[PDB]
């Protein structure tokens, strides 16, 4: 047992946040630290499989990645992570607080996410499941990447990844472009009214989502860059981070708030 093990008695599960595989709870660690806790229902997934999420988070540490705190690594297994007080970005966008978000806030959230993914990019990892349901929001609209699908949902997956299993940082870039549409539509499902197979077929034929209402063309253009057919033609996360951080000075200095963005 490495330095990450904690005593089972040091961990209190207070409120259940999600179910599934296992559960997610808000709780307390050492009676003083607010935390998020993921459980594994014994005999529903390989312990080695479930813990893989924790192996990755021991090596990846960055202010825009939900931080690993601790593990109880024998069945019943617990993974303890940083508590993110505002829940999933997806529920956030859809809910009462989403209503009032405007383009400056939404681009700043995108820049944060892009910053976490630039880190992942520098570390030579791959996320594989980047999307708004896997970003968590904290105090002051901080957004952090969570739920690594692995290390190194067809509507969010680059075509080369979905078809041939070629998952790379560049298929994450594609997913990020899709995440940008979730941000600018307040969390609507991408490709509205299309089923998975129609999406895959149309994306192959060069189909791409149009510019969302009130979203500047310059931001939709960035989405289009993330969606280039050739993976190696897509921008880096270092590029996306910089572009989004500088957006309101370098790209749309004339931005005026509208009804929804
Ligand atoms: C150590 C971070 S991790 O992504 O690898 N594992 C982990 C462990 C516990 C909880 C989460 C993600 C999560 N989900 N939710 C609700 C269900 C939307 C949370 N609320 C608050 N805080 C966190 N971390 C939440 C990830």
């Amino acid at each position: 047992k490495d330095a990450w093990e904690i005593p089972r008695e040091s961990l209190r599960l207070e409120v259940k946040l999600g179910q599934g595989f296992g559960e997610v709870w808000m709780g307390t660690w050492n009676g003083t630290t607010r935390v998020a806790i993921k459980t594994l229902k014994p005999g529903t997934m390989s312990p080695e499989a479930f813990l893989q999420e924790a192996q990755v988070m021991k090596k990846l540490r960055h202010e825009k990645l939900v931080q690993l705190y601790a593990v109880v690594s024998e069945e019943p297994i617990y993974i303890v992570c940083e508590y993110m007080s505002k829940g999933s970005l997806l529920d956030f966008l859809k809910g009462e607080m989403g209503k009032y978000l405007r383009l400056p806030q939404l681009v700043d959230m995108a820049a944060q996410i892009a910053s976490g993914m630039a880190y992942v990019e520098r570390m030579n990892y791959v996320h594989r499941d980047l999307r708004a349901a896997n970003i968590l929001v904290g105090e002051n609209l901080v957004c952090k990447v969570a739920d690594f699908g692995l290390a190194r949902p067809i509507k969010w997956t680059a075509p080369e990844a979905a078809l041939y299993g070629r998952f790379t940082i560049k298929s994450d870039v594609w997913s990020f472009g899709i995440l940008l549409t979730e941000l600018t539509t307040k969390g609507r499902v991408p490709y509205p009214g299309m089923v998975n197979r129609e999406v895959l077929d149309q994306v192959e034929r060069g189909y791409r989502m149009p510019c969302p209402p009130e979203c500047p063309e310059s931001l939709h253009d960035l989405m289009c860059q993330c969606w280039r057919k050739d993976p190696e033609e897509r921008p880096t996360f270092e590029y996306l981070q910089a572009f989004l951080e500088d957006y309101f000075t370098s790209t749309e200095p004339q931005y005026q708030p509208g009804e929804n963005l």
